[PDB]
Order: structure tokens, then C-alpha cells, then sequence
């Protein structure tokens, strides 16, 4: 099935990432608080409910939520700036927090299901992000032996999101803070950090065939643009 690709709001990040974000994919992206990670899952949750000449995919999303990161009326804010209804888009915006690492994957579960009714819809699920993945995983799992636990139930958690992005042709979107040896299993790892004139600039991670840059972006009333 045809790889779709969510638009940023940046066409310099677009450009990095051949396009946008990938459906049947996990983009990871990572670094300090506030490196534009969350900034960008909100803008990400927006643009999905574009038209493809918009950069979207007619979609909705889902936002799970381990730090209470989520804001409504940033969602509302970069909807009114793009020229669209504020209410709508929120309404598209389908958001649960996770309490731990296991209801956590509950939720993952209670995602296909709706990703599940949604499919053959005018408007289906397109996007699942889950903000600051690893936040449970790292208080839950500390101490002597954690390391193989915590990797091994992360391992399975992306395992299972990879799933529901090759099985329903969806784009799965995760954030992390920053932490050199640990396994990823996403595809795509980005990471971002701050630079000169309130910009963010993203590299790609360990993607040796995909050309050579870093993009650079701002965060605005209209969530992420150049
Ligand atoms: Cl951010």
C-alpha cells in the first residue's frame, strides 16, 4: 500500500523527512523540553485532518498523553491560524492520558479499536501519537535488571504500534526527552534542539541513506512553520 506523508507545517522539516511523516512508520522525534517535540504533535495533529494538496490525509488523530502535555487550546489556536474551525479540528482530535506503562498499552488496544471502526470512513484515523513514550517506562522499571526489563516492554509497545501503522496505513508519532547506548526500534529518529533566533533545528538519526542536512523551523501561532 502507498506510503502517505503528513506535512510538518515546515517545508524545511518536510524537505528532511522526504516529504512529511510516513504512514506505516514510527517517527520518533526527541530532545530537551521545549525542542518543538510537543509543538510538533500538536501541528502534526492538525495537518493530518488536511486535504493531500494541504499536506494531510482527510485522517483524524489519536493523542495519548503521559505528562499532561496535551493542550486543547493550542490545538484550537493552530486550527484558527490555518483557517480552519477551531471546534472541528479539537472534535478530530481524540485524546486519552495514560495513568502507566500498562494502561498505556490499554490504550494502544482501545486505539485499533477505533482506528478499527474509523477505517473505511471518509475520515479515518491517520495518526496516533503518544507524547514522552518512555516517561512510565522509566519510573516504573529502575534498578538492578531494569534495563533488560524496561527495554524488552518497549521493545513490545513499539512492536504493537508498528502493527496498528503496517496494518491500517497510519503514521505513528512519538516524543521523547532526551537521555548513548540504549536500542530504538523506531524508524525514523529526529532530534531536535534549540538554535539561533528562536529557531529548532532537526537531524536525522542513524538514516545513512537519506540525504545529508538538518532542517530548521519555527513555532508560531500556526504551531510549526519555517
Ligand atoms: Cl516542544
Amino acid at each position: 500500500a502507498t506510503i502517505g506523508r503528513i506535512s510538518t507545517g515546515s517545508k524545511s522539516l518536510d524537505k528532511l523527512l522526504g516529504g512529511g511523516i510516513e504512514t506505516q512508520a514510527i517517527t520518533e522525534v526527541f530532545g530537551e523540553f521545549g525542542s518543538g517535540k510537543t509543538q510538533l504533535a500538536h501541528t502534526l495533529a492538525v495537518m493530518v485532518q488536511l486535504p493531500p494538496e494541504e499536506g494531510g490525509l482527510n485522517g483524524s488523530a489519536m493523542y495519548i498523553d503521559t505528562e499532561n502535555t496535551f493542550r486543547p487550546e493550542r490545538l484550537r489556536e493552530i486550527a484558527q491560524n490555518r483557517g480552519l474551525d477551531p471546534d472541528e479540528v479539537l472534535d478530530n482530535v481524540a485524546y486519552a492520558r495514560a495513568f502507566n506503562s500498562n494502561h498505556q498499552m490499554l490504550l494502544v488496544q482501545q486505539a485499533e479499536d477505533m482506528i478499527k471502526e474509523l477505517l473505511n470512513t471518509d475520515r479515518p484515523v491517520k495518526l496516533l501519537i503518544v507524547d514522552s513514550l518512555t516517561s512510565h517506562f522509566r519510573s516504573e522499571y529502575i534498578g538492578r535488571g531494569a534495563l533488560a526489563e524496561r527495554q524488552q516492554k518497549l521493545a513490545k509497545h513499539l512492536a504493537d504500534l508498528h502493527r496498528l501503522a503496517n496494518l491500517y496505513d497510519i503514521a505513528v508519532f512519538v516524543t521523547n526527552q532526551v537521555q548513548h547506548i540504549l536500542a530504538h526500534s523506531a524508524t525514523l529518529r529526529v532530534y531536535l534542539r534549540k538554535g539561533k533566533g528562536g529557531k529548532r533545528i532537526a537531524r536525522l538519526i542513524d538514516a545513512p541513506h537519506l540525504p545529508e542536512g538538518e532542517a530548521v523551523f519555527s513555532i508560531t501561532e500556526k504551531g510549526i512553520e519555517d
